[PDB]
C-alpha cells in the first residue's frame, strides 16, 4: 500500500532520503566534471552527463519542496562522505578506472536501484520526476561500462582493488538507509537485489567472467 505522504513519520523519513538523493546527484555532476581532468578529450560528453545530473537534482529538489519538506543535507552529506572521500584520493592520484568504478559503476547502480525501488511508491509528483531519470543513469552506466570495457586489459587489477574498497561502503549506504527507506515502503532486499543486478551486468559487460564477478560481489562481506 501507498504510504500517507502527509504524515509526520513520511516527511521525517522523506527529509533524509531526499537529501541522500539530491547530494548524490549533486556528487555526480562533480564527478563527472571532475574526470574531465584526466580525460580531457571527454570533456564534452563528460558536461553532458553531469548537466544530466544538475538537472534530476533540481527535480529531486522540487520533489522535498512539494511533500513539504526541508531536506536534511547535512546529513546526507555524511552519508556520502565515505565514498566521496576515496572518490577525491583517487582522482588526486590520477586513477581514471577507479574514480569511474566509483561512479559510473557503484554509484550509478546505486541510484538505479533506489530509483526503480522508490517509483512504485512514490507520490504522484515525485513518480513522474524519478521516471524521467532512470533512462538517464542508464546512459551514465553505459559511458562508464563503455570506458572500462575498452580499456580493460590494463586497469583489471585496479579494478579488483576498486572494487573491494569501495562495494563495502555501498553496502553501509543499503544498511544505513534502510529504515527511513521502509518508512518510505521500499524493502531493502529490493534495494539489494536490484543494485547487484546492475552492477553485475556491467562486470558483464566490461568483460568480467561469472567467477571474477563472484568473487567480487563476495567483497561486501
Ligand atoms: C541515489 C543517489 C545517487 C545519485 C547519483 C547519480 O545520479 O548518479
Ligand atoms: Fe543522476
Ligand atoms: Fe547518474
Amino acid at each position: 500500500a501507498l504510504p500517507d505522504f502527509t504524515s509526520d513519520r513520511y516527511k521525517d523519513a522523506y527529509s533524509r532520503i531526499n537529501a541522500i538523493v539530491i547530494e548524490g546527484e549533486q556528487e555526480a555532476h562533480d564527478n563527472y566534471i571532475a574526470i574531465g581532468t584526466l580525460l580531457p578529450d571527454h570533456v564534452e560528453e563528460l558536461k553532458r552527463l553531469a548537466k544530466m545530473e544538475m538537472r534530476h537534482k533540481k527535480g529531486f529538489t522540487a520533489c522535498g519542496k512539494n511533500l513539504g519538506v526541508e531536506a536534511d543535507m547535512d546529513f546526507a552529506r555524511e552519508f556520502f562522505a565515505p565514498l566521496r572521500d576515496n572518490f577525491q584520493t583517487a582522482l588526486g592520484q590520477g586513477k581514471t578506472p577507479t574514480c569511474l568504478l566509483i561512479q559510473a559503476l557503484l554509484i550509478e547502480a546505486f541510484a538505479i536501484s533506489f530509483y526503480h525501488t522508490y517509483i512504485p511508491v512514490s507520490d504522484p509528483f515525485a513518480r513522474k520526476i524519478t521516471e524521467g531519470v532512470v533512462k538517464d543513469e542508464y546512459t551514465h552506466l553505459n559511458y562508464g561500462e563503455a570506458w572500462l570495457k575498452a580499456n580493460l586489459e590494463s586497469c583489471r587489477e585496479e579494478l579488483l582493488e576498486a572494487n573491494r574498497e569501495n562495494l563495502p561502503l555501498i553496502r553501509r549506504m543499503l544498511d544505513q538507509v534502510a529504515g527511513d527507506a521502509a518508512v518510505l515502503q521500499m524493502d531493502k532486499e529490493d534495494l539489494i537485489e536490484d543494485f547487484l543486478i546492475a552492477y553485475q551486468e556491467s562486470l558483464t559487460e566490461i568483460g568480467f567472467n561469472t567467477r571474477e564477478i563472484t568473487r567480487m560481489a563476495a567483497a561486501a562481506l
